[PDB]
């Protein structure tokens, strides 16, 4: 086994015995969720007998041996299978059964990012990667309106969604709103998203502002000609309110496809996220997650990566959710967290930090995954009429900070273009405002698809001229 | 002003100007959430230009000043003012006309510790008090039930409400679960809770949990001859699920006051947290706190405080919320920050941290409200039949890794005994099993009411003295 | 010619998503008739709702891409009478081209009145008897019982 | 563990091995539904390769290994873990989540007492005794109304 090993092995009490098995014969079998966590021990323990006393507390057990304990109980038990001393990481294995039924997301967080974190034992424990099984993967909902979707809605191909958010973040009115929706959209952008804290203050009334974006869009489609998505914030106080909006929404007739819900999973919760999917499954669902760094921060110790939230983002069912910039815009912070996360919420197979995953339901050596792989590479929708076989995409939402100039940057960082791209100061605070704004942004993708520099297509494109003066000088 | 903040204030840009008022000229006059966060600039920016960020990032503002902003709109920017350089601190002013309508928690909370919180322009941001005028408290909603009504049902006052959690964690079934209930109770506990994760899977069926609970609750009710609680953990895969799991127990047919409602208000969300609170308003709400170590975790230097986390339990109608055992159990971990939270939500009028907090409703200088505070620090029972005049009282649970010779410890760490504490492995792990666990815990409790030393107490009660032995081995 | 079928096989273990491509394996390689393993049913791993879900779209594939029609014989038997007909109109409500399914119901554990009741309710869909446990009735090793001519004739009967 | 045993072991196929652990820790352990049959075997098998059988068509398994089989679906294969070769019993464990949910008794007499008794690979196969553990019972109605609550209205007793 290895002499330290051994020693790190005798050291353990018969609690903490029965939440280790470094001798696992095979974790991906389908009876357990991977987790790896970045562990550091917090004084009096040993690694291993920190790791079996996290292992504990995210499973079946307590501090000491309960009389009430059964042998049956003993079977659910999360194990440590696997440790990297040198980089202080620890593998420990869930059985999936320890997780509560109808595909409860906010139990498995309970679980393996909950109680473990305030944990005095340790001085750092941040969850870097899970693998979900085909079987689990079967027992929960995955994503049931996509961008493909939405994409078939814009009629907008092999280039990002350009999208916008309504700024200011907070005192214009619900006519005011509305007229900066318009300006985007007539500007020739696709998407306009509430920001994330705006809902029904005294001056924007909730009613009105869906009236008006109704309005506006009706006038930017018929005179581009052309499809427009708003992403509606439907977070609210409680579950009735937020249903309450959704059916304003529903009623105010709209052009199926044309409207989206944001919510704001880590404030808001879960549970509104999967009401959401389950209640409408039809309407994307955009996960803002304000709230996050506290979880993913490289400065804490304690929390989860990007890559975790975004996977558990698919998971419940989200059609959009944020992944970040790669640090190329206002938020923290690299290609190397971000676009690990991204590819793991776009493709079907996917790296990504530590666990391979293929987002299959059905077993990855039948032909028709590996087709469903290869196919997924060449840009080919999948899943149209084969969905029992893998869990459909979700998609990443890269906005913080950006402007026309942070483009092409972002794209190379990326390595493709199935994205929605959203940028408020980024358009709002150009010369000419929003619609030029939302001009300098179509240009710079413009630029991008017919391999030219911004420079040398800002000769005969004047919002895109102006907007590199702006934005670098 | 002095000479390093007037060169601070100068180095202000036209927008960061828009987000401080050092010279602000009353913060509490009720316009305002006011606010203070630990932080520190990383790099490019200094205190005063990092702060001015921070305010419009959790305000009305973006990176760069917009065409589309109003005059209107700069009425409601947060403005930094007062700082504290040494202690790197700095308090903001939100007008809580920023915050959604209907009482909406997750909102405020999507200002103050949302995006800001992966800002790339701080290294540390903690957010460690918060001051709600009695304008802003009128808008929400506040506890509903409280422990003065839980002990009025149990009888039981002037001592903490002495609990457990059933364990296994998992892996107990849904009539092993129900024994450890009935020997808890009738061993002399009064609370018994579902440990947070404990919900619908497969080899424990809610439906016969509940079924059960209600026959063991009967049985042990009537051999002990004092009635007794359950917390049911509610939290579930969505909303529709919580409401059939809540209504499940409200035609169990127990007795009224005999059951509570639990929620994982982290993972589950402030939508469930409030859901419950409004649909639910005569029955405990119990808000677990799993997952808050991201944000509240000392190591970490993002995030938010136990302080806050309680204090907006309460303004939401917690009727309880976990604080801590002030490190002497296995949680992290200190008086300063556990009891400090603990007293912010027991009294109506509290220190905390930085900011003095009575909640009252109506002016803290009426000679009522004067009033009821003297007869709150003399642990008389209030707003019974004056609820206008201030918010309710929000229970502080005491749990993690304690057991009976842990009691008095932390008692006199809390300065008081309005509290319910619940230990699991401090009495399923007893040697003689759940009743004598429980026989130890009350026998504790008489001995710190009594005066008297434990060892001593112990001379003519064998489960303390059992508990004594085996916990201190 | 006879009719070409399958049961997918494992017996048991595969969940509602790998079940429904066993399905559609066999149609597309020429198959007619796919049946449920006898104790296949709405285990913990396997929700019945979904593998009736996945069938339906596994079976929507296999039929655009051969041209030819196909069947699924659903095990439909449960602890009590309420409990299959809420397999029986999970079903008959998912929405299947009528005559694309049966009903399969363990006849000597479930008994002759789930037998009878599946006749009754559903005369228009066909009832497909499996005789798990038959063995002690017929075997001819055993000198108490019946023959495989009487299970048959009575089956017919029912 | 005995050289009879141990060349009774060195016989049995890839197929038949994943249907037997004589080494089985802990039978009572709660995953399983414990069952011991009184079984002859039928000729060209031996004791323990006609136990597997019966084991893999009990369970999860079937006459020959399949490409469709998972490793999760492996876990739920029934093991034979004893034998009394003169007394002729096999003890065999047969994981409970292999069973319909719902507490569905039909389904269980499908798989312990079903098509194994039709096989040609046995003589003799009595399920003698079954034995429950406590976390299968709960799964289960069990009496409702008894003899008690009769003896009550009847005022009969002694
Ligand atoms: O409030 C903001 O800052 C944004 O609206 C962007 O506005 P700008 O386009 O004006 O920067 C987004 O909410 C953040 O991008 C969220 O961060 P993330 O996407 O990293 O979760
Ligand atoms: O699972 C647990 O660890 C507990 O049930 C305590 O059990 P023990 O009595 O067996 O330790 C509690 O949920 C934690 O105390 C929560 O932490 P906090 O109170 O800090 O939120
Ligand atoms: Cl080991
Ligand atoms: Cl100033
Ligand atoms: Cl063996
Ligand atoms: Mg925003
Ligand atoms: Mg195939
Ligand atoms: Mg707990
Ligand atoms: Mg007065
Ligand atoms: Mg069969």
């Amino acid at each position: 086994m290895s002499l330290i090993y051994e020693d790190l092995v005798k050291s353990l009490d018969s609690k903490q015995q029965a939440y280790v098995d470094l001798k696992l014969p095979d974790p991906t079998n389908g009876e357990f969720l991977l987790a790896v966590f970045h562990m550091i021990p917090g004084g009096d323990l040993n690694v291993l007998q920190a790791a079996a006393e996290i292992a504990a507390e995210s499973s079946t057990g307590t501090n000491i041996k309960v009389s009430t304990e059964t042998a049956f109980s003993r079977t659910m038990n999360a194990r440590v299978y696997q440790l990297d001393l040198e980089r202080e990481l620890v593998w420990i294995a869930y059985p999936w059964r320890l997780f509560d039924r109808g595909g409860n997301v906010q139990n498995i967080l309970t679980y393996i990012i909950g109680n473990i974190l305030g944990m005095k034992e340790i001085q750092a424990l941040k969850l870097m990667d899970i693998w979900f099984p085909p079987s689990m993967l079967e027992q929960y909902d995955g994503p049931s309106y996509t961008v493909d979707d939405m994409r078939k809605y814009l009629d907008v191909y092999d280039r990002p969604i350009l999208g916008t958010i309504v700024k200011p973040k907070m005192g214009l009115t619900s006519a005011e709103y509305a007229e900066v929706c318009y300006d985007f959209w007539v500007g020739g952008g696709d998407f306009v998203k509430n920001d994330e804290p705006q809902a029904n203050q005294d001056f924007c009334p909730y009613e009105k502002m869906v009236a008006h974006v109704k309005e506006a869009m009706d006038k930017a489609v018929k005179e581009t000609g052309q499809k427009k998505v708003h992403s509606f914030n439907v977070s609210a106080a409680d579950f009735d309110t937020m249903i309450e909006r959704c059916e304003m929404i529903t009623n105010a007739g709209f052009e199926p496809g044309s409207y989206a819900f944001l919510i704001d999973g880590i404030t808001a919760g879960w549970m509104a996220v999967q009401t959401l999917r389950r209640r409408y499954p039809d309407v994307f669902l955009h996960f803002h997650r304000a709230a996050h760094g506290a979880f993913t921060r490289q400065e804490n110790p304690i929390g989860f990566s990007v890559l975790v939230l975004s996977k558990f983002a698919r998971l419940a069912g989200a059609s959009g959710i944020h992944t970040g910039t790669a640090g190329i815009g206002k938020m923290k912070g690299t290609p190397a967290e971000d676009v690990v996360a991204a590819h793991s919420i776009q493709y079907l197979k996917s790296p990504g930090h530590f666990f391979e995953q293929t987002w299959s339901k059905i077993m990855d050596t039948d032909k028709d995954v590996i087709n469903l792989v290869n196919e997924d590479l060449a840009h080919h929708v999948i899943l149209e009429d084969d969905s029992w076989r893998a869990m459909k995409k979700c998609c990443p939402i890269v906005s913080g900070g950006l402007n026309p100039v942070k483009l092409k940057p972002f794209i190379d960082v990326m390595e493709n273009v199935d994205f929605i791209t959203t940028m408020g100061s980024g358009v709002h605070s150009h010369p000419g405002g929003t619609q030029s704004g939302a001009k300098a942004l179509v240009q710079a993708c413009d630029a991008y698809l017919q391999g030219m520099d911004i420079e040398e297509y800002a000769k005969d494109h004047k919002e895109l001229a102006e907007a590199i003066e702006f934005y670098l000088n």
